[PDB]
């Protein structure tokens, strides 16, 4: 008999796993626990400081909630007004020295007409033959084509979806990206070149809001805070070593073994099937396909610069830099890095040279956050990336030479990107189900490997809806049908029920 | 303070109450109780028996289940392999004087060349206006015009449907119809014209099972069954007569009063805004439409013809008979109709004239079950109708002008089936919402009106998805989605979910 | 036996009838004879002069030849150089008060911003519609709507083609048009929206040749003057007045009586069955439709303005003007209108006022012809249209208003265009073969009532190729097949063929 018994054992304390313990605390019906190797929750949902005091996440994170669930916690978790700021979801594609307003196509009247002659004619052509098209497109790339035309297609998500993916658009499905036609909408396109229009797609109803404070770390240490604190585990006492999926028994590095009925591993699922030692699922989960990431940050002295703006992410196709997105961090939070009256020293220019002075002077100072992909189709030298990114922020006027620069960071996340490749459904619809056959809820970004559910509220989701399935028997919607929770009004799950409602009378 | 106060109160004991009841039976969470008018559960899914011992279902009753909960409420309700009988589908429409396989549209090989010409021919004319199709078809009308094409439109879905919807086809929408009307796959039909093959296992109830006793009616009586007594009041004291909405107050014939937290109406909805007195409701309701069935039952004496054979149920789309379905009754099982030794007069012969004598006579026994539909587009003579189904049944073949008849039927059930009107969903969304803010939950078939999923299992599962909505915050699935719920296997929510499993331990 | 008797009779003067005088006169074969009731020959294609020293054409005469034929004849007539001016066609369309280049269609690039994409907009729902059209248009506005789209059709085509042809675009067919209306190109004319660039090369007239003397009437006054003077028989002398189809004899109004064994008619066809007294075909030819012609010329004082320019016809599809066209005849040639050092007095003023000196005054003088459409579904005060035509000059500001008028002219001519109804060919395929029954060959612009070979050269080839049947059996093409002359170069037939060469030695 095991040192510790739990009817539901969860492990991994990121989005995922905090929303299957959120909905057993509120159910608060069979008995669980939480684990994490971490002594911090928040998984890849964490936020880093700089010894100089610059925050980043771990690349852009930006919320975007389909669930009243996931509002429910959150406003618990954070709930004064102040504990957030909020901003327009204001994004450009950096073209030919143009900073191009979201979505690049109904703004290509800042390219020079001979591209614009070239984008329109591409575009017409793919109307013309989604006119007549009685069959979906099976690749990303034949999604993108139909959707954008030749022309379109080349300029912005063919160069820029391979710096994300690390891997061709040939390679993926399109699955993902939902239920909606690949069709160009031709008339709003030409309508915009014709009276030489820009227009983004945000304003005052398309906002994100964003943590005061801790970054988008500071949501998941709030919400774990909301657990009952002798029901979690997190730290090197919390890391898991070994499953024993037909014994239903875990251990833990400091030998501790824990038993369980039914098992939510969050973990990535090549790992977890590592840590089973089944042969079968490891051979089966080296069949998937993933992107490492490297976050790179760097931190600026100076008033933020009028080029700069209100700017909040921004995308790079291009490749005079590494990257393929760019955060304005500092935008985001004045918390996000030091105050002004915080006095530091210039570590260098952004052109590469030292500081006319070693004395630490004081600021203000703004925040770049910048994500580069890596894969076995495209190799990153971890020794030059930073100064690559550098050279990169200067090539795309990001940055003067002459800014100067006062923190730097560096870190790399192996398992960064879930990727949808073509194979990648008839790899998980073998691994998910044999997980299933010895209860085991396999979930998250990495737990199940589905991207087009793969944010912090669909990965927080898919733990309420696991364990609402091993508890009320509900259905799995968010793992098995993206388009339609993606789609809907997420309002019938709440944070208080008729359940709890009904039993405290 | 009222007579009786529950948590939910379930207002009638039909498949969707009984539903409601069965689940929040298992929750065991927050107090309830149910009220019927009639003392016999099962609604329009009851089944009616005659002097001479013939019984007859509300017309023809299939089960085709898509969800494991009902399956495990039905099995646990009539746990015996003798419980039930299991049956092949063998269904036809007559078509000028032969049997044409269901469904019709695919399997125009049957007919007469002459007609399969007429009928390829339109379908030839579908296929090819459907490959630059870029619009939805707006009514039924010209959902079977675009499908099928003209030829098999006046052959047989025009007059079919009027006949028995009660409505013409340019009267309905065509959203409800994916698992009800078979669209035809051009090559395959006319392979099967050019072959003279036959292709008739299309739809999900090619396989029944029915109950060996009871009639449908069986299955309700045994479900109710499996519930406290004392949560029940089936009868003249549990008929309602008042909804004060504001109040959250029912009361009953009897002058009980019922206080509610939530309710669960499962009457008609234009019966509850009546009862109501919401003049505003009342308004709306009366814009939804429906139909009203006559069931008329025939016993046959003598062992089951040649010609009727395993014959389940039968279409009539031709106006040379009342019905618009006939069902062989005695087939789902023996004890549908008097064992052979029982001695019965003869009643009348099929052509209409008396018998000879009054003798009784010994069987076997046969019988048959029709359907007549009735609205304010479609009278009905009731004082003929039973009398003129004989003689359908003469001109059809189904009886022989020699037949000895021993037992009619007949029972005019008011409000049969709901309509899908090209208003319906116009009308609902004004009604249910309005129902939702005032914490009345109005499902199943003339609950929430909506006929993809009015059937038994269906409706079962509107009582459990409103209470699991009530309780758990469960998305009510059935209710607005029906293609989604018709096109999956629903297997999530058992009888016996981890709910129960953990609190017995 | 009558007076005259030729096996070749040419009734009509014009170009078709000078075609066949032509023909009949290289051939050399046949004795023929060809009368008018004019002393002048020309037709339509004549020209009238005012008492101040102004010529007019009817209205707007560029030549655009087909044929070699044509050529040789016109290069007989008028051999020098200096018998002609070459001119570049200078085209625009009057829109919102700026010129857009001819063709409207193709030139949307000059239209203000809002109806570049009205017109845009229009052209890409006719794109998408005629990549799945199966079916002809019939009319000559559903022409319009499937090759434009409905923004060019509101702004222009609609408009102006009621304004010129006197009846509305859905009275019309559409099979005329091959060589009249340009369809334009989606990605050519939003490719130039784009850009900004201008496309005013379409069609055949793009370079054109004027005659330098006497206006186009001095070319049919030349070409008559090269037949053989004993067989023509021009002015009241050769006016006909009966046609006895089945004596085979024509009267003329001096009582003269002409016998012939073929009968070429180019005059109305519908005067040619009133003169046959020929009940039956005076109803047929009633079935016909056309427009008459109201040519207004005005002369006026002063060197050629600026805003004039190299202008040679004008479009004008708005209501500011009665006018359909505007014709710069003074840049035709320098003999249309008189010599700088000729003194004349004001008329008036272009605003209407009477001018500050009654003096004869120098030039130098420019002109404008100016053309009015009138029918039954189009009436024109006779009475008033000169002065309206004049001030919307002034309204198109193609005139200031004070600018000096030294010369007026109107004219109307009753049948101006043969309309191409629904109708049209209907009719004639009665008519053309029951004349041709009788031997007569019916021909020309109202001869045979067909606008798409209406113009000088088709009417001109008209004759030539009705005689060529008659003496040689010759296809005529030009009557039966006008898309085909009209898509060729017709090089074979010439002033000297082989018969000629071979019979001179
Ligand atoms: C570059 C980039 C950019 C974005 C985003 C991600 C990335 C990488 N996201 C996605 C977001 O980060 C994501 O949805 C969640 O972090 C997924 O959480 P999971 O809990 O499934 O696992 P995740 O990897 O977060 O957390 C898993 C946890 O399991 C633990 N664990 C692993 N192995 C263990 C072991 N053996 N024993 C114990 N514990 C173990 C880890 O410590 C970790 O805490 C996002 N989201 C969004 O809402 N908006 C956005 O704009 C973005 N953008
Ligand atoms: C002709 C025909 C044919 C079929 C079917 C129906 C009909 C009419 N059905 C559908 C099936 O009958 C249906 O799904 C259910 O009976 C509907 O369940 P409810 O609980 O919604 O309504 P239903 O009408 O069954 O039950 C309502 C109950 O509420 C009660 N009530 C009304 N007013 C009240 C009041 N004032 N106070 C208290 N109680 C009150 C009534 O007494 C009744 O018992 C079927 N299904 C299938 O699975 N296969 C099939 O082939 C068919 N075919
Ligand atoms: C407003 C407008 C604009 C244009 C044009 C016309 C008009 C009205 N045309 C067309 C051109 O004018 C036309 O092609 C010819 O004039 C037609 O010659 P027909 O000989 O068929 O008849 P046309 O009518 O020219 O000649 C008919 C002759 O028959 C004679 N006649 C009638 N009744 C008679 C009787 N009872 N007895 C004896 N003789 C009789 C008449 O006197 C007349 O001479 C043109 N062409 C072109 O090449 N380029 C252009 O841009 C244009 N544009
Ligand atoms: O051969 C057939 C018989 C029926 N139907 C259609 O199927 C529908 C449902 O009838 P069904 O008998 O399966 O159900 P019920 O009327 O008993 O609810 C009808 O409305 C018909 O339009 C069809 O398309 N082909
Ligand atoms: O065959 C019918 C006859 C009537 N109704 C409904 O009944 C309403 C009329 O209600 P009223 O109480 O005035 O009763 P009725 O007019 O039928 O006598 C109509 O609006 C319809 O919605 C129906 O659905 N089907
Ligand atoms: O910009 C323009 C001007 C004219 N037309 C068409 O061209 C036809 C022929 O007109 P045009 O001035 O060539 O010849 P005409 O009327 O003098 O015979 C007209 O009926 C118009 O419908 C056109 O499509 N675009
Ligand atoms: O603008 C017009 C007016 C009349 N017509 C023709 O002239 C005929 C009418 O004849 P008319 O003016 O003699 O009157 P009606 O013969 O009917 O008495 C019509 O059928 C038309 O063919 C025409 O072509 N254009």
């Amino acid at each position: 008999h095991p040192d510790i018994s739990v009817d539901v054992l969860v492990i991994g304390a990121g989005p995922t796993g905090l929303g299957a313990a959120k909905r057993l605390n509120q159910i608060d019906g069979p008995s669980w626990m939480i684990v994490d190797s971490n002594e911090t929750p928040g998984g890849l949902a964490s936020t880093d400081v700089t010894p100089e005091g610059f925050l980043y996440d771990v690349g852009g994170h930006v919320i975007a909630s389909h669930y009243k669930y996931f509002d429910d916690c959150l406003d618990e978790a954070l709930p004064k007004e102040d504990d957030w700021y909020t901003h327009q979801r204001i994004s450009y594609v950096r073209c030919q020295g143009q900073w191009v307003p979201y979505p690049f196509q109904n703004n290509i009247s800042m390219l020079p007409k001979e591209e614009q002659v070239k984008c329109i004619d591409g575009m017409i052509d793919a109307a013309l033959e989604a006119r007549v098209a009685n069959t979906k497109p099976k690749t990303f790339d034949e999604w993108i084509v139909r959707m954008m035309g030749t022309g379109i297609a080349d300029l912005f998500m063919r160069p820029y979806n391979f710096k994300v993916w690390a891997v061709p658009t040939t390679k993926m499905q399109c699955a993902w990206l939902g239920e909606r036609v690949a069709a160009p909408n031709l008339k709003a396109v030409t309508t915009n070149v014709i009276l030489g229009k820009t227009a983004g797609n945000w304003g005052p109803n398309a906002t994100f809001r964003f943590p005061a404070r801790g970054g988008t770390g500071g949501i998941w240490i709030a919400v774990a805070n909301t657990l009952p604190k002798e029901k979690t585990r997190f730290g090197e006492k919390g890391k898991v070593t070994k499953v024993n999926a037909n014994n239903k028994t875990v251990t833990l590095q400091d030998g501790t073994t824990i038993g369980y009925k039914k098992l939510v591993s969050t973990m990535a699922v090549d790992f977890l099937a590592e840590a089973m030692n089944d042969q079968e699922l490891v051979g089966l989960t080296k069949q998937l396909f993933y992107s490492s990431t490297h976050v790179i940050g760097v931190g600026v002295r100076g008033s933020r610069p009028e080029r700069i703006g209100d700017k909040c992410w921004l995308y790079f196709p291009e490749d005079n830099c590494p990257f393929y997105r760019a955060t304005i961090f500092s935008n985001y939070s004045p918390y996000n890095q030091p105050e002004a009256s915080a006095a530091l020293p210039t570590m260098q220019l952004a052109d590469g040279s030292r500081p006319q002075s070693t004395e630490a002077k004081e600021g203000p100072y703004w925040s770049i956050m910048l994500e580069v992909s890596e894969s076995s189709m495209k190799p990153v030298n971890q020794e030059t990336i930073l100064a690559d990114c550098i050279q990169g922020l200067v090539n795309t006027e990001m940055l003067k030479p002459t800014d100067e620069i006062v923190s730097t960071y560096h870190r790399r996340f192996d398992h960064g990107y879930p990727t949808p490749t073509l194979e990648r459904e008839g790899t998980l619809t073998q691994i998910l189900p044999k997980l299933q056959d010895k209860d085991i809820w396999s979930r998250g970004r990495f737990g199940s490997w589905r991207y087009e559910v793969g944010n912090q509220d669909h990965s927080f989701m898919l733990g309420v809806e696991a364990v609402d399935n091993i508890v009320n028997g509900a259905v799995e919607l968010t793992l098995n049908y993206p388009d339609f929770v993606n789609g809907r009004q997420n309002t019938e799950r709440r944070l208080v029920d008729g359940a709890q409602v009904f039993a405290k009378s």
